[PDB]
């Protein structure tokens, strides 16, 4: 009858739900030990660290005294220490850390993939993939905004949308750096220089200037756009085919990749980041000069114009020390 | 010498260091057996879930075909299976899930910090403290800008600080809840209009209308900031003394906890939300009918006019049910 389908189904669920409650207890258990043995692990980890920070600041404290024919037994011996340091660190990579510093304010939550580097490949992956699907979307939108509307609220929308981004990206690098990758440090005040930009220009209505200058402002958006997209494109490139030889750790190798797909994707992408800043600087002297105008006192325009400045310093420098690092 | 010094420091991390990364290395196939025992356990929930569900639904269609007789065995396997249900959902909290349909956009990583009820509760603590204190800067804020300024600039810059607030808050929500508790849902759109409102009040400059309002609008959120003061204080003695009695889980007992204490907090605080409540209801009256004024054409009066009755009408819903619930 119905009720016997009922029982056969008590008696199953009472026997596989024993299995997996004695099962989920002594999860339990080995998770409580593996939490631990890190915990333990961790702390020993750090004592070493400083007995060895310790053990280096007196090796440097004795260097200048030091003689040459020691000197030279005390360079190895430097460089090896700093081999393993290096080691230490790529160890602890593989165990948790602390947020740092922002997180703490935005998150306070321990967030470490620390399981593979599978895992964290997979996840600078879709950190690219949705860079390259939200930029196409603002690229669309800014094409159509150019095209069609003369509507401050439509640019307000655009606005939004931008500063949205931005954030949302800011987190990203947050996560993926104390995560672990060569983010340089000075690419993160890119974007929040940014993000001031476009929270200024989300104030400050219509006005002659303003109109004037919108046109200018958006095809600078779309094509820096259009540059990020090729960013994504030599990126995604590269790091799969070091992925395919060696490892793609992060970003970084160094060294051409393919050193003739890298070569030469780098040597076609660069026109376009100096076209970019150069546009920028172009943009920048246009508000500059249009500040000096009487015909409207706008407490906005300059404080609009100095983040254009410092942002073009900021990339001619970062693509003046990639030069120098790729030449030699 | 200074040599043998570095020498003992050799020995001394050699076998240290030794000892660690052996530690070490236990730990990766410790890590990587339980985060196998993890998934396999997972899937084993998930399977019984889904036999779970197939039967409870299979019980639903038998039931009106039931007779009585029938029914009341039925009706007690009903509730002792949703008990089981609950049970095994109890258990699962402790394993962890995936982030639902927002921090995959925000996101999209693990984050669950199934370590203990002491995280859990430790983490809700400071949830709590970082309201308080994020809370009081803005009343401080609000208090001098009433005071001092007429500036739009200052209000900008209020609006801001006001918006990242909340959008800090709802990533909040959103890890609180995949991290289980009862949000009821109903909240977090509060939390989403209110970041609507604030935007387009960011917007629309100056104008007649502006200056006549901003002047009861900071007063209403200077109010509605100490009556979060008041949530906080009253909720951090209910939550510490139901976990210095039973468990304080998260936020909820269904019964006064205190019974004095809490009802007597609970009726105190009651009428500080209906003057909120009230007075936020005063000012949509004031701004509606101010939208009538001929003056001027504002596109941003009504848009901000219909998000203050939507937010009215949720509060007193949400006051109306908490209510119902309270007397029975």
């Amino acid at each position: 009858g119905p009720l016997g389908d009922c029982l056969r189904d008590w008696e199953d669920l009472q026997q596989d739900f024993q299995n997996i409650q004695e099962t989920h207890r002594l999860y339990r258990l080995k998770l409580e030990e593996l939490t631990k043995l890190q915990n333990n692990c961790t702390s020993s980890i750090t004592r070493q660290k400083k007995r060895l920070q310790e053990l280096a600041l007196a090796l440097k404290k004795c260097k200048p005294s030091l003689p040459a024919e020691a000197e030279g037994a005390a360079q190895e011996l430097e460089n090896q220490m700093k081999e393993r340091q290096g080691l230490f660190f790529d160890m602890e990579a593989y165990l948790p850390k602390k947020n740092g510093l922002y997180l703490s304010l935005v998150l306070g939550n321990v967030n470490v993939t620390l399981l593979s580097k599978q895992a964290k490949f997979a996840y600078k992956d879709e950190y690219e993939k949705f860079k390259l699907y939200l930029t196409i979307i603002l690229i669309l939108i800014s094409f159509t905004c150019r095209f069609l509307l003369n509507s401050r609220v439509t640019d307000a929308a655009f606005n939004f949308l931008l500063v949205w981004y931005y954030c949302t990206l800011t987190i990203r690098e947050s996560i993926l750096i104390n995560n672990g990758s060569r983010i340089k440090g000075w690419w993160v005040f890119h974007h929040y220089v940014s993000t001031f930009l476009s929270g200024v220009m989300l104030t400050w209505p219509d006005g002659l200037m303003y109109q004037k200058f919108r046109n200018q402002f958006l095809s600078f958006s779309m094509y820096q756009s259009f540059v990020q997209f090729l960013q994504y494109y030599y990126q995604s490139g590269c790091l799969y085919r070091l992925r395919a030889l060696g490892e793609r750790h992060t970003m970084d190798l160094t060294v051409e990749g393919f050193q003739s797909w890298m070569w030469r994707g780098l040597t076609f992408l660069l026109p376009f980041l100096f076209f970019g800043h150069f546009w920028q600087l172009f943009n920048a002297l246009t508000l500059f000069n249009l500040a000096q105008d009487p015909q409207c006192k706008e407490w906005q325009v300059l404080m609009c114009g100095f983040p254009f400045l410092l942002l073009f310093l900021g990339n001619f420098f970062t693509t003046l020390r990639v030069v120098h690092h790729k030449f030699h």
